[PDB]
């Protein structure tokens, strides 16, 4: 589990993200889609986007980026007790959207990359290690639910 100090580093940089949820959402999803094209194929809403410029110009993508980061924010703020927040997410992503745990690892990488780009001062090695731990916890718990339903 993460220590109180680790959660503090995670939430300190996350407070910086909340100042521009939409901007962060775009960078993260675009990074995910470009680095791992197979993830884009999972979104019927975004499959038509063929260039980074098109992705950046999509208000629909920006809207989803907010949805994603808002859900993640609520999870991170629950620190070591995010059971209630994960249930609906793990459920939909396993059976409805069919998102393998590996894709959650990909988006975690994208999140960490964008955080470093936008908040280097509050995202040094210690904060980076803490965020990695928080995102690993997120994936681990979702994975447990995935195994439960046989996905
Ligand atoms: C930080 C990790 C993620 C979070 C917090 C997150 C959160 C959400 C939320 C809140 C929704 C809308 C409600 C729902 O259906 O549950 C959603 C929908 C969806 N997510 Fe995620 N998601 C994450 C990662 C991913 C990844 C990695 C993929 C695909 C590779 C993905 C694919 C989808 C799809 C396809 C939908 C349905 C979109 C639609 O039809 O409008 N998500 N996600």
């Amino acid at each position: 589990v993460l220590s109180e100090g680790e959660w503090q580093l995670v939430l300190h940089v996350w407070a910086k993200v909340e100042a521009d949820v939409a901007g962060h959402g775009q960078d993260i999803l675009i990074r995910l889609f470009k680095s791992h094209p197979e993830t884009l194929e999972k979104f019927d809403r975004f499959k038509h986007l063929k260039t980074e410029a098109e992705m950046k110009a999509s208000e629909d993508l920006k809207k989803h980026g907010v949805t994603v980061l808002t859900a993640l924010g609520a999870i991170l703020k629950k620190k070591g007790h995010h059971e209630a927040e994960l249930k609906p997410l793990a459920q939909s992503h396993a059976t409805k959207h069919k998102i393998p745990i590996k894709y959650l690892e990909f988006i975690s990488e994208a999140i960490i990359h964008v955080l470093h780009s936008r908040h280097p001062g509050d995202f040094g090695a210690d904060a980076q290690g803490a965020m990695n731990k928080a995102l690993e916890l997120f994936r681990k718990d979702i994975a447990a639910k995935y195994k439960e339903l046989g996905y």
